[PDB]
């Protein structure tokens, strides 16, 4: 069950799974057309870099929308099918905002920014869910962030 | 005033100011003897790197202890003079743990790891305060973290 007060970790995980899926899909869908059209800024660095492709955004968005159907059916909350596309967009925007910040700091495309690399999409998606009218408790907002960390390190321990 | 339930941002700021001061002091005190004795690990990277010096740790510890005297006098809570050295140590340990993680990821000494570079000392200090018996609310734990970010970006906007 998902209501407007996100106050347990399973409910956060249901709400956020479209974002997680939107964030993870571009690594398999590939892509080769950069969102930033290859633009370099006056600091010598790409605006976003090659890691952000238009095929990535579309597959991520498509995947997040499809997952929100599953979130809506699993939870009985049909609003999840309407909200999950917007949340997917926030996840995708936050991942790009993180790449933007890495480039401005001189961090080359692909080099690790620990914490930021794992949480940027979560923070964009979280921001959108709040713009949509959801209230998070701070504890469950922290737990979900740590659950994102645990699964990323869970993805790499396998 | 500082009690055992850290539940407002000013009380968190008083408790944490020794850690902030412990974390900031090594950048001026210099230092040239690495904590890691120059050891390189089998992955080819330094254990900690040159950025962690023994003079840094001592000046940081000294500074954090001195600040806890000010925290104890400002708040009327004499236990702050006893706790602030341990909290300073947690701040120093967390900053080293962050450098450790950067080296294992191939991030060279001094290259930016945004978020991690600003929060590692806060997380060590927070861990020690909880080991000491303090309870944080999640909201004030998040606020203080964002206040650390805001001041670091405040340090750089001046
Ligand atoms: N909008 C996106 C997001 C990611 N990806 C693909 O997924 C990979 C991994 O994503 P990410 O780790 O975020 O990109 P990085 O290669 O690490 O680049 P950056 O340093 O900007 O994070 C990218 O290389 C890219 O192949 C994509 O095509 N389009
Ligand atoms: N225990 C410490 C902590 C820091 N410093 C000094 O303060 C500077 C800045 O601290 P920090 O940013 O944490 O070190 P970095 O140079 O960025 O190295 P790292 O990549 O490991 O973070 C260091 O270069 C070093 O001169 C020190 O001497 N001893
Ligand atoms: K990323
Ligand atoms: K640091
Ligand atoms: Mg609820
Ligand atoms: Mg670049
Ligand atoms: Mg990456
Ligand atoms: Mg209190
Ligand atoms: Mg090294
Ligand atoms: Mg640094």
């Amino acid at each position: 069950a998902v209501d407007w007060r996100i106050d347990n970790i399973l409910e956060a995980i249901i709400l956020m799974l479209p974002a997680m899926i939107a964030n993870a899909t571009p690594v398999v869908a590939g892509g080769r057309r950069p969102v930033d059209m290859g633009v370099v800024l006056p600091d010598g660095r790409r605006l976003l870099g090659d890691g952000k492709t238009i095929e990535g955004l579309l597959a991520g968005f498509a995947a997040g929308s499809a997952a929100g159907v599953l979130a809506a059916l699993a939870s009985g909350n049909m609003l999840l099918a309407v909200h999950s596309p917007a949340i997917a967009l926030g996840a995708l925007a936050g991942d790009m905002a993180g790449s933007f910040v890495k480039r401005r700091l001189g961090i080359e495309r692909g080099r690790p920014a620990p914490l930021l690399d794992q949480l940027d999409f979560y923070l964009g998606a979280l921001a959108v869910s709040i713009a949509l009218g959801y209230t998070w408790t701070p504890r469950v907002a922290v737990e979900a962030a740590a659950a994102v960390l645990l699964l990323h390190l869970a993805a790499n321990i396998t």
